[PDB]
């Protein structure tokens, strides 16, 4: 006729089962287009929590089902703003319906560039999963970028322009990022539900009853200020219980320090023959391509690391072992960087009269929470008209705004809780997870 892409519908609505909410629901042609190019598809195979999942059995959920449900809540919000609050009947603080595509577009693929337990392996190598992601989106090579280009020839720039927060249009971007925005909310629900979190669940429905679009972005009805409320203790309590959690913590640690190993015995004329890791060559090289970067996934990695059990290096194979049979190093709390420095000093050298090197079987750790304006890093309020910030409103908000923790961590193997006189002399500093 012929029917553009832009407005291209299914003969019936695709659907997909989701414990969180319920059914995500497809009709956008482009949409079901972007879900099965290669790289969304890509991001079945990577899980949302990396190291995290094994500290909880059962929560390896994948990026992919993350996206869908971003994608999924900013429908719901999107269908919540053309049904009520257009610019139709509200002007300039009024939503436009013509900006859906490019909302659930960029919804959709705001994650792509993640790569394999991404925060860990964006430290070793340096790569950076929010200009991969921009990458992804504009050039030619992609799936992504020919599925894009079909809306329109400026499309692709577009999208990912609302990514990089450069849309013209602020209700759109805050949609995805801000400090409530629909990616938050999702994985703050699916953290919370896979790995049993209770207390890190919010009431979605209530927030999606008081969001509102205005001139400035997104806002929300001063009475569900609760709601919000509600959804910040939640965002504390998947940060203590899950994300910032020990354990977990003690995982990135090992992790960190096995692909530090192999990449130093890459980089070795004669301490490892050839370890077998193909996929991660040009990394190690520091020489990589995007199609190279986009073969990575969590099985490609798991599947070397069990390799790596056999390589003749101690450290190497039994890193490997301490990763794939989950068991993170443990850990203890101090203050005092520079006074506790020497108590931390000298336990070390007690870890190697036992046999483990303090540069593989230790370290120092250390750590984003909710801070109004020193903006766009502030939820608003709508009273009558007018707007007005959380914390000037939500006296337990301001209490978590102005409570940071300089939480300090220093890590040693488990074992040193278990020839027994260093032991013995070990364990006499730490009591109940905490330095003497
Ligand atoms: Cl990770
Ligand atoms: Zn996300």
């Amino acid at each position: 006729m012929t029917i553009p892409y832009k407005e291209q519908r299914l003969p019936i609505e695709k659907v997909f089962r989701d414990p969180v909410h319920n059914y995500i629901h497809v009709q956008h042609q482009v949409i079901l287009d972007l879900i099965n190019s290669a790289e969304v598809q890509r991001l079945r195979r990577i899980k949302q929590l990396g190291t995290s999942s094994f500290t909880f059995h059962g929560a390896e959920h994948s990026r992919f089902s993350h996206s869908l449900g971003v994608y999924e809540i900013t429908r719901r919000i999107c269908e919540i703003f053309q049904r009520n609050y257009s610019v139709e009947r509200l002007g300039e603080n009024g939503w436009n319906d013509d900006e859906r595509l490019i909302t659930l577009c960029a919804a959709l693929l705001h994650d792509v560039g993640h790569g394999p337990y991404s925060h860990t392996f964006e430290h070793i190598f340096d790569t950076n999963h929010e200009a991969i992601t921009v990458q992804i989106i504009t050039s030619p090579e992609t799936e992504v970028y020919q599925i894009l280009n079909r809306v329109s020839a400026d499309f692709p720039e577009k999208v990912a322009s609302v990514i990089t927060k450069q849309y013209p249009n602020p209700q759109v971007v805050q949609m995805i990022s801000s400090q409530i925005d629909a990616d938050r909310m999702d994985y703050l629900l699916r953290d919370a539900y896979f790995t049993g979190t209770e207390y890190g669940t919010f009431d979605l429905t209530r927030i999606l009853r008081v969001i509102r679009p205005y001139k400035g972005g997104i806002a929300f009805a001063m009475n569900g200020m609760h709601a919000v409320e509600d959804y910040i203790v939640s965002r504390y309590q998947m940060y203590v219980q899950v994300y910032f959690h020990p354990v977990s913590r003690g995982m990135e640690v090992i992790l960190d320090h096995l692909l530090h190993r192999a990449k130093e015995l890459f980089e070795n004329p004669e301490f490892d023959y050839d370890l077998q890791a193909s996929l991660l060559v040009p990394f190690f090289k520091g020489d990589f391509t995007l199609q190279e970067y986009l073969k990575l996934d969590d099985g490609v990695l798991s599947t070397y690391f069990t390799q790596w059990m056999d390589v003749p290096d101690s450290i190497l194979g039994d890193l490997a072992k301490r990763f794939l049979m989950r068991k993170p190093l443990k850990s203890a709390t101090f203050t005092n960087e520079k006074e506790s420095a020497a108590t931390i000093a000298y336990l070390r050298e007690l870890i190697e009269k036992v046999g483990f090197n303090p540069k593989y079987y230790t370290a120092i750790n250390s750590s984003l929470p909710y801070d109004f304006y020193r903006r766009t890093q502030i939820e608003l309020m709508q009273k009558d008209g007018s707007l007005v910030e959380l914390a000037t409103v939500s006296p337990l908000v301001a209490a978590l705004a102005g409570q940071s923790q300089g939480d300090e961590r220093f890590y040693f193997p488990k074992e040193m809780l278990d020839f027994d006189e260093t032991y013995r002399e070990f364990s006499s500093y730490i009591h109940n997870g905490a330095l003497v």
